[PDB]
DNA sequence: ACAGCGGTTGCAGGT
DNA sequence: TACCTGCAACCGCTG
């Protein structure tokens, strides 16, 4: 009896899942012909690759677990298999006689290097290989054939690309399997029966100090109840327009769906399509590239140009990356990335960053400018590395492109434009909620330098209970005199790219 | 050929 | 209010 495998790395849903649901019409296609074992693999060899923070891991474990409780009701289990694939596939193919693997494809350089072993070594094997394209709507390979063989570099000349193309249809969840007895115990499952179980928080989270407050719960579960939530309000979802929305907002003033669509507990293409459907009723709407539909066409964006250049995570050898002479200087990474810069609006972002594993677009934003050619002058790999152990939605292509066009290094060029530290959360947060919550030692100063305590006498900063320089650090830097000196950096940064381009 | 246009989300100092 | 402006002038794309 011959075992049907589907391998989740992302996709991490029931629903909207080709790769899974042909395993299921498959199986139950001819039963009794097989069994069926979904998978992930716990790989030791991505933590030597990637930065994985607390708050990520018991997302994780979440998702696995909420995964698991799905599959059940498919009268099928998740199997959670230790082990770097190498070790692992030879083996699993050979004990459970695989007659077929499915998973969702991905572009990232690990998985693609990790896919081919496999690919190859499931030939080897003579194992059946059928892999989808689903994390995102639209195929990057094909954006790329589309446009010539090359990745477009804009977001206008993207969007030209992919209004040419059909989009695959949104699945629903796969068939309960019928007539399917459990796998027989392998190896592994003889000595420990529960080898393959979900992990625990305790097995899974080495490091339960740094976990925040769980304001995001894994899962497609919680993915689904948090889009319905995101989209009960039709008008504000036809109107949304991304630079309106607040970066210091108590409650996050966007969808907060980036981990979902991160992990793949929610499909963008399923997200896609009920915004297409509200699109529908309200035809007063935002466009792209500011509205909702918009922000998904930049994770395709950005995808796209990712897939096109494996050293995209890199400012060396990156075909799109201008090169900037970054300095390195410790102390002042070391303080941006614990939120000790001294500037209250900065260190909240970061703090709510390290605690809770999620910031808004435009907190990214004010943190990465500041990090890179707004003051610091470091290069954006420092930033990403953070973010990439932070954020509970790191995703390689993002995280990479994102900070590249916050640091003026691809995609956007127009340096002059710099955000104010001091300035930007004022707009929003006149009175400094987000920074009396996230920096409480200054919850006391008055809203008029709340972002600026340096402009506090010492007797004023007794009064407000936290005196600069033991309470609070001194600002690291004077932003407005080192913005005008990186502008004039990158002004020349910019001559020698030239000089060779 | 290269001036001119648009570019998801700047700031300060303006009406 | 939401869109003036000037800043010193960037990129890729277009015709
Ligand atoms: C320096 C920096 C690093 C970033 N790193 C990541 C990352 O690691 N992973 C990640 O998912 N996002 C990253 N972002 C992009 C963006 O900030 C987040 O996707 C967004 O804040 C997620 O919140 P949301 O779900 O409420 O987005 P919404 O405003 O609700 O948008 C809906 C969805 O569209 C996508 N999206 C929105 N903005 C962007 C964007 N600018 N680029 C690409 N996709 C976008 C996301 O999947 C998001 O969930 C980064 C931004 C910056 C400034």
């Amino acid at each position: 009896r011959s075992t049907l495998v589907h391998w989740f790395r992302k996709g991490l849903r029931l629903h909207d899942n080709p790769a899974l649901s042909h395993i299921f019409t498959a199986a139950n296609a001819a039963p009794g012909r097989y069994f069926v074992r979904p998978i992930f693999i716990l790989d030791p060899g991505i933590l030597d690759w990637m930065q994985v923070g607390a708050n990520r891991w018991r997302f994780l474990q979440q998702t696995l677990e909420d995964l698991d409780n799905q599959l059940r009701k498919l009268n099928s289990r998740l199997f959670v298999v230790r082990g770097k694939p190498a070790e692992v596939f030879p083996r699993i193919f050979k004990s459970w006689r695989v007659e077929m693997l499915t998973f969702e494809t991905d572009i990232e350089p690990y998985s693609v290097t990790r896919d081919a072993a496999v690919q190859k070594l499931a030939k080897a094997e003579g194992v059946r290989v059928e892999t989808h394209c689903s994390h995102t709507i639209y195929n990057p390979e094909l954006v790329i054939a589309k446009n010539l063989g090359k990745a477009p570099i804009t977001y206008q000349k993207f969007l030209g690309i992919v209004e040419q193309l059909k989009v695959p249809k949104v699945l629903g969840v796969p068939e309960k399997l019928k007539n399917m007895p459990t796998p027989p115990k392998d190896e592994v499952e003889q000595k420990d029966s529960a080898a393959y179980d979900c992990p625990t928080m305790k097995q899974l989270v080495k490091r339960p100090e740094e976990l925040g407050p769980n304001k995001f719960p894994g899962g497609e579960t919680e993915a689904l109840r948090r889009m319905e939530e995101s989209l009960k309000d039709e008008i504000w979802v036809a109107r949304f327009e991304k630079p309106n929305t607040a970066p210091n907002s108590l409650e996050p003033s966007t969808t907060v769906l980036s981990p979902y669509l991160k992990f793949g507990c929610l499909s963008a293409r399923l997200f896609n399509q009920k915004l297409k459907e509200i699109i529908k009723r309200q035809p007063k709407h935002s466009q792209p590239p500011v509205s909702l539909i918009g922000q998904l066409m930049w994770r395709e964006f950005y995808y796209t140009v990712a897939a096109a250049e494996p050293n995209f995570d890199r400012m060396l050898g990156n075909v799109y990356c201008m090169q900037i002479p970054w300095q390195e200087h410790p102390d002042h990474l070391e303080a941006w990335t614990h939120g000790r810069t001294g500037y209250p609006f900065i260190d909240a972002i970061m703090r709510q960053l390290r605690q809770e594993g999620w910031i808004h677009h435009l907190a990214r934003h004010a943190v990465a400018c500041f990090l890179t050619r707004g003051d610091l002058w470091i290069s954006w790999e420092e930033g990403q590395r953070v973010f990439e152990q932070l954020l509970l939605d790191q995703d390689w292509a993002l995280n990479a492109g994102n900070w590249m066009w916050l640091s003026a290094s691809a995609f956007f060029h127009q340096y002059f434009r710099v955000y104010s530290p001091v300035a930007f959360g004022k707009k929003t947060d006149p009175q400094g909620h987000y920074i009396r919550k996230y920096v409480p030692e200054l919850s006391k100063y008055p809203a008029g330098c709340i972002y600026e305590p340096w402009k506090a006498s010492l007797v004023d900063q007794r009064a407000y209970g936290c005196v600069l320089g033991t309470d609070y650090p001194h600002r690291i830097v004077k932003h407005e005199v080192v913005h005008k000196e990186n502008i004039k950096r990158m002004g020349a940064a910019y001559k020698v790219n030239r000089e060779v381009r």
